[PDB]
């Protein structure tokens, strides 16, 4: 639902 870098091309994924 929300985290950072770590689902499969919802919307997160990560990025720092």
């Amino acid at each position: 639902i929300a985290s950072a870098s770590c689902t499969t091309c919802i919307c997160t994924c990560s990025c720092s």
